[PDB]
């Protein structure tokens, strides 16, 4: 099957900086692979760049995107993060910072229970502290759960709207994991998370005219039966697989890749958005961009390391692999 991917975004008029970024992931898909890295938010400034500059050092250059997380910007308790401003602009500064040097803003967010009532993203079925949280009820209006998701969406819309105003365009990937069920927002299946999805896209897009964003759509794993998941090729800019191998496993998972194209009909540039040990560039399995976790997942630990010194090095020097010193500047 012919790839058929669209050469604009699903956002009408995208900002200058998206268009750019887009136009960058759909010339560069299959051709190279993206290097990234993620980080951990949270009351630790010394560690906002941990990963990058652990990268420079070790292995000669900076990956090309960065991860960020809003988990800290909302929720039960998070006064401390949101009401500081050591950390209030950390993700918005980060993305600043990553952008201003030409690289790529990966945001996500573990979305704290929006009623308050734990501080929990977790869900029932995921054998950790929940939050009974109902997206069936989120996603209907005039509820309390519904109030609760909008009210969230505007302080994080703040935060998107001061990175459209400084010119920064990211990749968002809301609502990640969904299938899996283990957050609240998947937990009651393909329903709720498809109009959820729409609601926040809606609100971004059109409500907020939040036109910086290239929008990653995460199907799996678990990927059986994604298709029921799918937001639609007008709200998904990017298909996002989190494949958390054996530890020290850098197969390409090609498998997982031909399903992406297979599933999306070739409609949509595919990327590893979150993994433990990273797929061994290969353009046989050519992820746009891979993103490992933060902390031992990109810092090797111990005798079977996630992503060795050794492994590290000969990625980073790999000609398939865009690091930031290859970005042209936005
Ligand atoms: C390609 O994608 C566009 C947009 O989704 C769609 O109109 C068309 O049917 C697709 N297939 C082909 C063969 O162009
Ligand atoms: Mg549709
Ligand atoms: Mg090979
Ligand atoms: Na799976
Ligand atoms: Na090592």
């Amino acid at each position: 099957q012919d790839w058929n991917i669209s050469s604009s975004p699903v956002t009408p008029s995208p900002s200058a900086g998206a268009q750019k970024l887009y136009s960058f992931l759909v010339q560069n898909f299959q051709k190279k692979i993206i290097s990234g890295a993620m980080t951990l938010q949270g009351g630790d400034e010394s560690a906002q760049t941990k990963e990058p500059d652990w990268l420079q050092q070790n292995a000669g250059h900076r990956p090309a995107l960065v991860g960020l997380d809003f988990m800290f910007q909302t929720g039960k308790g998070e006064e401390w993060y949101y009401n500081d401003s050591r950390f209030s602009k950390q993700v918005v500064n980060g993305a600043k910072s990553y952008w201003q040097k030409g690289g790529i803003p990966a945001l996500c967010w573990h979305w704290r229970d929006p009623s308050k009532d734990t501080d929990a993203f977790y869900s029932p079925s995921s054998g950790n502290s929940a939050t009974q949280f109902d997206a069936d009820q989120a996603v209907k209006s005039g509820t309390a759960e519904n109030k609760a998701i909008l009210q969230d969406l505007a302080v994080i819309a703040d935060q998107l709207q001061d990175l459209r105003d400084a010119g920064v365009a990211v990749l968002w990937r809301p609502l990640h994991e969904a299938s899996g069920k283990w957050f609240w927002w998947g937990y009651k299946g393909a329903d709720a998370l498809k109009k959820l999805w729409k609601i926040e896209f809606d609100y971004f897009v059109k409500e907020r005219n939040l036109n910086n964003l290239i929008w990653v759509f995460t199907a799996g794993t678990p990927i059986e039966g994604i298709a029921d998941w799918y937001p639609g090729d007008d709200m998904v800019d990017v298909i996002g697989m989190d494949i958390y191998a054996t530890q020290g496993d850098h197969a390409t998972q090609q498998d997982y890749f031909n399903q992406c194209k297979s599933i999306f009909k070739g409609r949509k540039i595919v990327a590893m958005s979150e993994c433990g040990s990273v797929p061994e560039p290969d353009l046989a399995a050519p992820w746009s961009f891979f993103m490992p976790w933060y902390n031992n997942y990109c810092i090797p630990e111990g005798s079977n390391p996630y992503n060795s010194l050794e492994f590290w090095k000969k990625t980073m020097s790999s000609s398939l692999v865009i690091t930031l010193d290859n970005m042209p500047g936005w």
